[PDB]
């Protein structure tokens, strides 16, 4: 039972580096180019589009998926160099765990669960409120959701293999 | 008879991925470029596209293609591992079966058989229907019926060897 | 005589995979960009692309080049997995004869010997019949006389060998 | 402890190169053509995006990045070609300190800690002073400072080996 | 004398690769898009472009650099087969200069020696004779003049080695 | 003393390949559709980018950064054979030095320390004189400096050479 | 009683007369080019305009106030002839009642009561529906109503002659 | 029956010329700036509006009014100049029948009886046959029809004056 | 006293009339084709400037100026016709008191005392409250307040008359 | 027959003012705003509808029609100022025929008989032989005819008097 | 010497009204149209243009001219109701000269003496300070200077009679 | 001789007064409407028309027509109040000689003989010099040769007149 959850864990992370490398970055190309609002000032769009989307979700989810590799890399260049092992496993299982909690409910945080296709605006220089209309919002919330949904395997996981011992 | 099933098993998955891999990517990229509707209406034009092309058509092939190379791969984690192997053998195949099965009633329940050069559009901030016109839909049918009749291979096979035993 | 020509068979298929493969991919880049008709009507450059150019040359020949290769794949998994060859050897032989044939024929078919400046168009949703204008086509007419002429050549050495057995 | 400082340079370096070459050259790539300014006077554009952005943020980074790396493929060229060492380790250390400090005091003098949306412009050939609009600022914000935090834990183990001598 | 031959009819070939290669893909990139004509007649700038430029510079010199290189394929798969060799060498080194006293004449009479910056252009739909404007003559120029220069050196180290024997 | 020139000219030459081959493809890359003139005559922006750039910097860096590199190649290539070998490493040394002067000196006549902001012409078919706008003037500049500082050094250190002998 | 009639009949048909000609030409000067619809057909406009006002208001006007003073010149003219009187008296009376509640009914029958702002429109080319939007109908409706009123005081004022006989 | 015929005459004349003179001169003035055809092409309006409407509805008219009142002028000349006058009655009455009959006819023979809202053109420059939309026709045959019948009582009147005598 | 206030009555009468006939009829001619609204749909001008400017300034006063003058014509015409009148001197005396204090009334309750330059609309088609500019309303003002001042004058002299008696 | 020659002179020339100043001023009016040309040149237009129309042809013929009329003039201010006569009244015969025997001759040669719908124009800044179209031709070519024959009467007329004498 | 300056007061009288009446009316008719700013802020030309100009010249002349009519209509009043005289005419010389003095000073601390070419201006929603320019600011300067000179001399002329008693 | 020079005089001023007065209003009224230069500079066209053309013709020819008829008006007011005539007749007579050659010497001195096509301005807010197009510049010459050949008559007949006393 705890010998295939290694080779299951290993298969979600390769799956979800692939996932997000072949595919993702193409579906927000085009983000600012079709984003549109109705209004005649000049700088308007400029305003309203930083202010619906801070952080593109392709930024964050490639900083979370490198983030997420960095004791795996540690513990090779120890052992490496050294040609309490056990602690260190330790540790750095209890460090993976954090991070990985830390980052399901900052994406849970900065983003939830759909992308509507209309954004109200209100930011100078645009006068009172105007609307703008989104590209892709479809597409772009069957991503979050099959994200999500590949992010809850990792913790559910790694929540296992921390409570084997 | 046996023998050689294997063979084009391989070979047809191959050739699948290379088709997919090597010109299908260039087909699609101009999709929402030259769609183009007749309105005066701004946002008309994204709402429109959305409707019509809720997910296109190579992002769903890629996933499939992805999904469709899992059990392999976990076949060889676990053998690589080990330096019951049959009833793992067995378990895989059925799992391949199933996810082909699935995946093709999927493609005929979301595409259909073809793409019309027409498409009427009744959505906000559309006023009424409004007629929209499409970019190359003869090309992206002979793609669709060419996926369809690949895909109809591997089923047919891997119901052979399921049912060798 | 017979030594010689599978050298020159080889150096030929080598030649053509890589004269498509280095520059034919830049020709066609701008071939629905800059084409253009003279009318007013939403929806007619669409409609006119797609009935004059319903497959782009390069798909064909891509298509083409990557199902004139199988029967080689074929044989050398079989090869490989052994470790009645000479029947093996006699289909293959056939097989490639018969579909180098047919999409000879089918290239002869469906694209002609030229490619005309001007294209008459009388599909909706354009009125009654308009003139549209092509990019590029004295280059593209190059290519076609140039590919079929590869293509002659590899017919011939073909039923050379068929007929030395 | 000094054991593993190495490992955590090594890897915060590594981190360092591959944030900088994965993500951000695609925030920057749209910098000038979503540059606007409230103006009918041609070459303005030009002047006033080139004071507000004489050098941008990407082309410091990979200047400031390739050189930090000099030191250490010296000292490989050196024990190469030998196929004093310690006073090389001892001077390669210094210099690297002293490049990392005065990078890091020239980001913080050339762009400061962050990047406003709104820029005000006098210069020819606009008539006196004109307001220009910045495309996403908050992204380039958060990689500023990202950016800084980085750079600060290099400063700090360089000055920590450098004390241990 | 004939020993530093080879080494410098290696170096002049692997050096036109390079050149053509890596920069004058690019110069040649933006042909058409930049090229004008003064008109309001649709259609007029595409006749004018195929008549002015029937045939790209880099096309012509990728076919020509490809075409002479087949002769030394050729050589070294009989070679690798045989695992009369003084006849292949001698038709081989035949075969090679007439291809490059033939692709030489060929350049100069499809080209010239110069690339101007007007072309007067007489065809439908054009209206009589109009006026068009070339982009970055100057560049195309010196490529085309150094072209020539290096051409010119494999033609007489070529004569030379012909001549020895 | 003798014993580091070699290692630092060494390291000089493979950062300037870097510096030019990683950043210095993209800041020219957008260097003619953000030129603009203040006129109303169509080609006129065609000649006066032409006039006011005839070779870009980026060519010129390229065929310089090639050229420096032939003496070693026909040295290693030599040697090579082998398997008066100081008479070709005195010559190739003179010729080295004599190309890397030449290249100097013509990048001085060629384009002198600056890269200025307006640009007046008075070429057909433009009108009397007309001003017209550069893009990115300052970031230019910059570089032009650098690459001067970066080639200062290896002329420094051949000389060096030259002269110990 | 029967001698203010008179009176009051011809101020009212003064101030109708001074109304229509001062005022109502340069309410609808401006009808078709400030009617614009939601759409980018060709055409499209003039056709919906045309079903949206048949005829308009002021010419309609014109017309009854021409034909409604033709009983009195035929009078007028008969009596300067003469340089049965009472039986011309009587038949004219009658005809002008006929003649003005047939031109109210018309009226009525016409236009109504008001002018929207909205207009649905369906005709050729325009497709399916499509929405336009009019010009001051606020004043039009206004002009109406008092049209209206000012042409029911000469039917009262009629039948009041008539029944006194 | 004599005597009325002679008021009635008059009244007619006088009635037709006030609705030509008031009102008709604004339904046509705004005939070529709102005529519209679907094409790129420049020159074809000109032409296909040339074509549609050789001469406009209100030109004939005017010139048929003011042509139809000269033997009334020529008979008060002759007759002021006084200070056989039966045979002049005669003659002048002849001459106004046969006038008036001829401009009915030629009426129409020009014009019909409607005006389309369509019109098909295939005159140079337009390429083939274009479609062309034509403003305000309903008006128009509204005003054809009312002239026809007005024009119709006058050649019955003299008709009846022509057969008393 | 009495005696001059006929005479100024009729004095500030025609300066009135004149005032309002001369120039009063070129300021309000650009009212609609200057006002703008900052918005992109279609539509939203029309609405909004009717919103603004039910009834235009020019409209009212021309009402305003014909209506006031109808009791003098009545007694006019009555004594005209005569070749009790006191009776009608005083009644038509109470009526033009009793319709002049009307119309300023209805002046102050429609337009206020200022025009300002910018207005708030939220009408359909506008998406919520847009904004929009009015073309010269200092100079609208400066009207406004003349014809209130003119206005009161004849107010308070015809109350005058009454009390007299 | 010398009796009824007068009237007729008079009829002819009423009928000639007339019809030019009540229709023909509302045919030119639009002669520039609707005359284009197929170019791309600034200032083409302008130089070759003053190469098409020097002199338009409503001012020659307002210029033919008040100098005809100056001889009359002359002899009522000299009868006027009575208050030699027949020598006057052979004199002003003769100058008057003199004056319209010229202006028929000048009119022949300055427009001929027909005004063509295309132009060809090779004046600066138009670049060689440019297409320019006109409009309304033929209703000017029926002008043209009608004032022709309107013309030729009054010459026959003048020389049958000055013949009778 | 009495005598003669009514005479020339009366010319002088004449002549303004003339002059203001025939010409004046046509050079300001495009002022607003041809007024721009240098700005892509909607709304800005409206209020730079109503703070440029708050009442167009020919208004203030138009209301001076008719206001200094009014005592010469008062006279001519009584005198023809006649049908203390002195105390009339002395009482309406005294008002005449105190608005004639009260119109020049106003002229002068209204317009100045100059009209400029260029503006400058910084009302909402005009960004900060903003330039624009005037239409025929030379003919706008005569016709000032031109109307000071003409008011100067009825000033004079109405003092001289003035002190005379 | 003197008869007839009065009449002769009366006779050419009205001629002056009816071409002035019914087509000179006409031709310069598009003179800015068409004016256009060759450049991108907003202001430029307002100020180069401004320096092209300071007064425009007709303006100039209706001052010195109005001007020229102040002395008759004199005498007729004096003689029309009489109800030493010799000396006003005399002065008169020198005040007209006058006046007249003032303004002939003032029209050659403003306009010269011609109007060219081109224009060269160097005025700001254009960049150095700018060429601009001028609209029907042969009718305003032969407007100006006209003008000047019909003023010399009267400086001829007035000095004639003056000579004879």
């Amino acid at each position: 039972s705890t010998m295939i959850g290694r080779i299951l864990l290993t298969v979600v992370v390769i799956f979800r580096i692939l996932i997000v490398a072949i595919v993702g970055e193409t579906v927000y190309d085009d983000e600012q180019t079709m984003f549109v609002c109705n209004t005649l000032q000049p700088g308007c769009n400029q305003a309203c589009y930083d202010r619906a989307f801070p952080i593109s979700h392709i930024r964050y989810w490639v900083f979370q998926i490198i983030m997420v590799c960095t004791p795996s890399l540690c513990f090779i260049t120890y052992s490496v160099h050294q040609s309490g092992i056990s602690r260190f496993y330790i540790i750095q299982v209890v460090f993976r765990n954090a991070l990985e909690i830390g980052f399901l409910v900052g994406q849970y945080f900065l983003y939830g669960f759909s992308v509507p296709g209309l954004y109200e605006c209100n930011r100078y220089p645009c006068i009172k409120e105007v609307e703008c209309y989104v590209s892709r919002p479809t597409e772009k919330t069957v991503f979050l959701v099959f994200m999500f949904a590949v992010s809850g395997i990792c913790v559910v996981l790694n929540l296992a293999e921390l409570n084997h011992l």
